[PDB]
């Protein structure tokens, strides 16, 4: 059975990244099912620490640890075992009364806070990975379009000539700062609240540092109230998602206008567009609009979470709103979709140049030339060139057809006086590519300036990947260190007891 | 004329911090009037750079710079001159046509982005200052209440014994992370977009680094589109305000419950409470409720800003929502009010202790003691002690009156078997102060543990103040460097030209 | 296997309404799966109308209609068939090329708008039913507590004496107005956009009224753009949900304070409370806090939907955010939970009376008595009684122990003059039940006044149920009328063709 | 001094409605100053009722009423007198101790709730007036453009031919339903809470109906708790503002795309456009973007209000967020601005027609013609015409140049078979005006169908104005009835006492 939406102008298959936008909602896990595997890691790390602190015997610990493996497999198909007390009771039915001792010095409150942090932690690295891939495609695309002259817009009106590469590097700088936000957030998510128990700690002599290290945390949530009442990292995760996706909506919207039947300065790759069930001419920006949809929806969790925090005391509370898997899955799908949109975008270079040459985005350079050549102030030069545009539009004269006669008329009609410039000055001022070349300072569209920004971004991207690789490897090491400690307890018991 | 609200139980005057909550709304500036002084600084810094780049003659520059001082004073009483083009036109009427040259290589777009950043920058240091003062009062208050035994709550139910000092250090840790958020934000606000002009830079050879340095920025917004389209720092400023104030609402709510007629474990200082026009018995938490009001209201700008970014392209746009002075003023007023609330709070130490001793928050330690002494698992010990509580409540027996007989009954009724513990074990387990002393690990309420957290917080507070002092001094130095460069141009012209 | 959370003080099973709060998230349908059955109703109603308009032959219509039944059953187990074009293609594979004719004069745009309206329509009647059951329990509970004297609070401080019945009838009036909001919304949801096709209608001679009537709509969305671009009913549905649940959060919060260990003026029924895995004394308000959680979360869809509308043009758009089943399911679960909370709530009548008599909520009546008996203005009487309270608190004198001596002292100390009232006047003024009886105007807590409000509410509830019964029956009639028309076409073909 | 922004292409003056967008922020009142005049009306109405109930003597009443006039005039220049207790104290200093008796049976709680309702009530009629003027301009504009053929868009892609009049009547239907929302809200705002006093009523025998009638309310908020705790009408006012403005943003956005340099199918009137300080060619949609800005900002109050309600109990609370004058003023300014935008919009009729004829929006009619003429199913006809478009685009053939040859090729290439249609069938199918004429059902763009919608809208507008006139006159009558009752008391005292 084929994809029934790939009819008419919707040729070929959906790009896989495009298809993600349609699949994440039905495939998303509940928070309970997403967090459960991390809870079972906490059970092991907590039991190991209890053993090392002499609170559990090795026999007790080994019996518990082996039971966890059994119940975990039961919970793979029995969802009722994915919350704590049902899980603890199933462990009791599996290994006996000793199961109850794994909760010594512990509560559902610090267990849940820690487990949710571990889930958000992995999802944050997953997000940073996707955002890096987004930035990579943006920069790589820019490197191929240093000569792609086109107009930049302000207030949805043509402003001045730039290049497509110059535009994309604005997105690169946006993404660099959102990656900073995410990395800054990671340092606050990756703190271990275990040891706070209900909210006040415990009399049992826990080693909170050992539990934290075994679970991959880089530090503690120290105060025990903050350990269970702390929720700002959840709100912040929701916010960075929201603000990052607002910039993704803006690019999607920008490309959607580029790809209107009226602009026709860019076209979506067939693999990122759909069509209509009724209108055969439609090549619809489904990828862009469903990406924006996800950006709008990300407003919801942010408001729900902050509302819930505004509604309570500084306590553990079951009334706090969560950041759910389906919200994060939507962000990833949208980020992947726009990664592919950018990679496969087809700019219409000729029409881009045509607009730059014909639709008066070069008038600023004409104004600047008057100021530079004859020394009038900018406001006076501005009034003259404005008159040029008004007259040119009235007469149907494209910007690249503006000449000495029209400029002299405007100056006379506006000041009563001619103005001392040549037809070559005017010609050079109205050449959109010369407009680009002259804008060669930092962050400006001249190829050498955009090229420099690309070089800096490629260096920053290397550091982005390095930060991600180190954070990921640190978690993998701790997770392996924990698995080793678990088997060693089990082997010690099997061998000597 | 006296404060007519200070009647009956509302004795004395409002604390000044309390009064701030009533004054900020009517006293708040428009964004235009708040940003205008920074725009005039930009005019000077931009003109200086134009002069150093040989774009303006010294005569032109000096004439402009002296005119700015004149128009600035006019704008002190003529609000119509607080937007750019009216200001430029007034400068033209004051010094002549040369006024128009101060806009060379510049736009309202990068002028406004930079000016708003300078405003938010100062307001961010103002906020960091206030939050530091908030944390100082919280830590200083904690240092005086290491022995103030009281219950901590979870889900608005008494949980376990702690101390007031232990609770306040949860707030200290919350504020430390919000100070990190604010400092992280500062690095993104303190970037200079000047030189982007409309959105694509300019052909004029500007020195963007010089303009940035003269205005106190620590770096550039490089890409010219990002310079004018960039708005994420505004959304982020709104967010940190929102999440920080949500924690302030939670403390306000916590104290409001403490100070209910039913809890009576704390009382507001008369200078932070009001009364009713009809009910003479009322001592109302006006300070707390208007502080929460400001926290709820801070949700608004965050949503408005993010909505506006989700609604546009990655362009300069006049449709973007701003963070306004009155919102920031509300945060400061609430932060100052809660600073004073915490400083002057009157805890009722005797009733705090009474609840800890009588209302069963010590049952966990009783449970832990069974596990420790006889070795039963925690779940079984938990069921027994639960039976103790049920029976004690039925019989009207306060927790500190629970003895050997009642514990043995519960064990028998629940397991058919007695349990091997002494009356001294039970007595020690139900002593709320011993509950506190036993919780002596990291972040737990034992005095030595809270004392350690205070010591660390005092060290962190020293670094908070140091970061603030350095950031503030850097702006003062640049502002003085700019004033010097302005006079030197004016003096050079007066002397030689 | 038993409910492992029902341990210790969590006796018995969860009330079913309580359990709903734990089940709705994992059980919720996607919007696609929830809307799909309504789409298949639209296919039938649209085909019937095409037949009656002579666009389809009876043979064609009968073949299509019988195929719909076959594909519907396939889609019961094949989720891929729950969007239109896969469904249309499966119908094609089932009955042949004629399947494509069911889309004549139609689009996915007006099909989806109509199908989602039908879904929200049924969910709105479901919500109105639940809210009615909520109000019924509130009023019925009030009828049993006309004598249950207790204090009302303002700003979380005891204010004046009322009754529990009086408080609950405030909730009844709140719910009456939310039922008006919902009924007003229903009239805007129950409009049929079918016939708009893509956005501009069609050349085919459709009978839009017939399609609308067959699907239970009470009218048309006339303009074809509004038919597909119209989305305000979705935003409004989200809003009424949000504001209704904010009042439910406020009642939940009110009861949670009542049931604190410090108030102890009400207690949750065991079937609506939980306990702690660590603290055996906990009787936790899980029902209340998860109900508030749902109220906070309802903020999310409202913001997401409105953001998406603010982000587009007045067009059909795939970027619009939806109101999803899981959000509505959460509201129902919370409404059912609070319905049972109210029904089974255990007020502590004796302690309610004690607070009313002892904690100075009667001071207003004492003030009013001075004004009435000696004729002083209210502000002067207020200052005297305030002095009474201050002195009584200082001396540890409960309000019901205030006598002639203390009142005369305050008057002297405050005015230098005694005051002409008797000890019987004071006694009557400080009697909390007399406070209630004297408040006998409209909407006041006196039994006869609350009884009147109950009578009016019982009459309004009869009209609520009548409106719901009529709306529900109208849909059932249209749905049966449609099923009949479908079989008749099928029978006509089988018999004559 | 001229408007310095009216330079270059920004010719003439701003339209006054355009200028409103720049003035409302600095001119907006605080809520305190906006509500104060209504509070003084309440003082009079409450005193009158106290007199009629025999609680005040005529001498007392007359002395108070005359003092109110004096203090009101003082408060015109002394803002400190615009809150109750300062006002009451100034009245005391003016007429003596008797001033305190105006507060008998009353609180700041029900005074403030009622006063804010009266303010929102007037602002709601002001809003309904503005929205009516908005709808009038939309319908009147539509009546002049029944022949203005143009394409409608879906997903920002050309869809099918319509007319400008047809598009505007979608807005008319949107506004009709928002007027229903506002009128429905009015019935809930226009309820009087006076008589609730603090929250529990009073022992004084007030006539709540008389006070309500004197102040223009159409009924009571009955229950006294609901009278002071009730806030849903504030949230609802914020919501209708938000959803109404979201539709205004969508029209603004739609027109902004129409007026891009690339569409060029409409142009703003010079009086609703601005220009750039740097780019002389700019004709900027400042009116549209600042209108959308106000729509985004309206999200803020809605979220702040609902958050505050979610944060409290069902009590009077000072923590509740308000709907402020500046938010309402922004809506009015945006509504007035878009009223003028629509009135003065310059459609480019020739280019509108050109797009309709050339850019393939007529392909649906071509598809429908195949189905109608040869009887193939719609999906097969759709695939053929899709092939026509693909081939036509490849060959650069405008839609109106598609002929018999190209259609036969597509049919052959796609089915191997020709198709039995004439060149005249194709020609008629591709004629965009015939596309419009054929869409003649209800709500479709055919002139006779749009004309009918206009006739119905003109009838509905007459009823809109009639509802507004009646509501306004009812308030004017009550306000005059109150002024008369005040003088009569004053005259009775002056004459006989
Ligand atoms: O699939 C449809 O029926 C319409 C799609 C569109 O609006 O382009
Ligand atoms: O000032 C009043 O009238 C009431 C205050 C309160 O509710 O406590
Ligand atoms: O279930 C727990 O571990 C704690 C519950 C509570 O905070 O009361
Ligand atoms: O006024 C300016 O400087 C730029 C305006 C624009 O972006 O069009």
């Amino acid at each position: 059975v084929p994809d029934a939406t790939r009819i008419g102008r919707a040729t070929g298959a959906k790009a896989p990244e495009f298809q993600e936008l349609y699949d994440f909602d039905a495939a998303a896990l509940t928070l309970t099912s997403a967090v459960f595997p991390y809870d079972s890691q906490i059970h092991r790390a907590h039991v190991v620490m209890l053993t090392e602190q002499g609170i559990l015997t090795v026999e007790e610990s080994a019996t518990i640890l082996s039971g966890l493996a059994q119940v975990d497999e039961l919970a793979a198909t029995d969802g009722s075992l994915r919350t704590y007390l049902p899980y603890e009771a199933a462990l009791k039915r599996t290994i006996g009364s000793v199961a109850g001792k794994m909760h010594i010095g512990r509560s559902r409150n610090d267990l849940a806070n820690a487990g949710k942090r571990m889930f958000l932690r992995d999802q944050l690295l997953r997000t940073i990975e996707a955002v890096i891939g987004y930035r990579e495609a943006v920069v790589h695309k820019a490197a191929d379009h240093l000569d792609t002259v086109m107009v930049v817009y302000t207030q949805r009106k043509e402003a001045q000539p730039i290049t497509l590469g110059h535009y994309l590097m604005a997105i690169s700088e946006n993404l660099a700062k959102n990656l900073d936000r995410y990395r800054e957030l990671y340092a606050r998510i990756n703190l271990c609240p275990l040891g706070a128990a209900a909210t006040a700690g415990t009399g049992w002599p826990l080693n909170r540092d050992r539990t934290s290290a075994l679970l991959g945390f880089d530090g503690l949530v120290v105060n025990s109230i903050e350990g269970v009442a702390g929720w700002d990292h959840v709100a912040e995760h929701a916010f960075v998602n929201a603000v990052f996706l607002s910039g993704l909506s803006r690019l999607a919207s920008e490309i959607q206008l580029w790809s209107t039947d009226e602009y026709q300065v860019a076209e979506l790759d067939a693999s990122f567009a759909g069509t209509s069930s009724i209108m055969p001419q439609k090549k619809n920006p489904d990828s862009l609009e469903r990406s924006r949809k996800a950006a709008f929806a990300a407003m919801g969790p942010l408001v729900g979470i902050l509302t819930s925090l505004n509604a309570i005391e500084y306590q553990y509370s079951a009334a706090r709103v969560e950041l759910e898997p389906r919200s994060i899955d939507a962000l990833i799908a949208a980020t992947h979709a726009m990664t592919g949109v950018v990679r496969t975008l087809h700019p219409n270079k000729e029409r881009m140049r045509q607009y730059a040459a014909e639709n008066y985005s070069t008038m600023t350079d004409l104004t600047d030339m008057l100021v530079r050549r004859v020394g009038i102030d900018y406001r006076e030069a501005h009034e003259i060139v404005a008159h040029v545009v008004i007259t040119a539009i009235e007469k149907g004269i494209k910007a690249n057809k503006i000449g000495l006669d029209l400029v002299q008329e405007a100056a006379v009609a506006q000041t009563g006086a001619g103005i001392n410039v040549s037809a070559d000055d005017i010609k050079d001022a109205l050449d959109p590519w010369q407009n680009v070349l002259r804008r060669e300072g930092k962050g400006m569209p001249a190829p050498m300036s955009v090229k420099a920004s690309i070089d800096d971004a490629m260096a920053e991207l290397h550091k982005d990947r390095a930060w991600l690789a180190n954070a990921t490897q640190a978690l993998a090491n701790a997770k392996q260190t924990l698995a080793d400690s678990v088997q060693q307890i089990i082997q010690t018991d099997r061998k000597y007891l």
